């Protein structure tokens, strides 16, 4: 008994995963992910645009049935819903201007800027570690508003999924002048292990479906061919 139309949400504005082309169309590794495993369920699939904090709400809600937008798979948002397994790896690193100072630390961050999206897994872990402790902590609704206010200094430093940053700001003209700062931010609490497919708990039957056809498109060379569109690291871990 799978839906007819499987409606999942995302959050367009995270390049190289999720993003929305000139035209409006939806495009990034998790449109494609997606689709093609869409296409193995034999479903139809609609794509809603939604911000980020606003994902887990509306798929209780049953505004949506899935959702693809890099959601890390954590211990907390799993006492809330169920995930797919592991569609691929995500590390937190933080970057600010080339040349910075800063570190990924509470002594280097002290009344500096750090923007970090409202509801990730990151605005919890700099919320916790960081806010309290004076670091200006400032959550925004999307990442490109964090980007823009980097370039345009008001932010000194900015945490978000390492990949993202690096192919979706670093490498592009606007992020010339910017680089990683300190490495990869590493708290298993905080950041869980990998994304994988948002979903309803009670929604067993999809959630099986979902993983097959992940196992089916990783086994036939799909997954790599598609990924190489993208990436030439192993952007699925281990
Ligand atoms: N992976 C992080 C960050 C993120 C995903 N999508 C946008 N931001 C999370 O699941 O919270």
């Amino acid at each position: 008994a799978l839906p007819q139309t499987v409606r999942i949400g995302t959050d367009t504005t995270y390049a190289p995963f999720s993003s929305k082309d000139a035209k409006g169309e939806f495009i990034g590794f998790d449109i494609d992910l997606g689709n093609e495993m869409c296409k193995r369920m034999q479903v139809k699939c609609t794509w809603v645009a939604s911000d980020f904090d606003a994902l887990i709400p509306s798929l209780k809600a049953k505004k949506i049935d899935a959702i693809i937008s890099s959601l890390s798979i954590t211990d907390k948002r799993q006492q809330e819903i169920a995930f797919s397994d592991k569609l691929y790896a995500a590390d937190s690193r933080l970057i600010a201007a080339k040349g910075s100072p800063i570190q990924p630390t509470l002594e280097s961050l002290k009344g500096k800027h750090v923007g970090v999206l409202q509801g990730s897994t990151q605005e919890a872990y700099a919320n916790d570690n960081w806010r309290t402790k004076g670091v200006d902590v400032v959550a925004y609704a999307n990442q490109d508003l964090i980007y823009s206010d980097l370039t345009a200094g008001r932010l000194d430093a900015a945490l978000q999924d390492e990949v993202a940053a690096s192919e979706g700001f670093l490498k592009q003209p606007a992020g010339k002048e910017y680089a990683f700062a300190g490495p990869s931010v590493k708290d298993k609490k905080y950041f869980g292990d990998g994304t994988g497919v948002g979903l309803r708990k009670d929604d067993t039957e999809l959630k099986a479906a979902f993983d097959k056809a992940l196992t089916e498109l990783r086994q036939d060379g799909t997954y790599d061919k598609m990924a190489k569109k993208y990436f030439d690291f192993n952007v699925y871990g281990d």
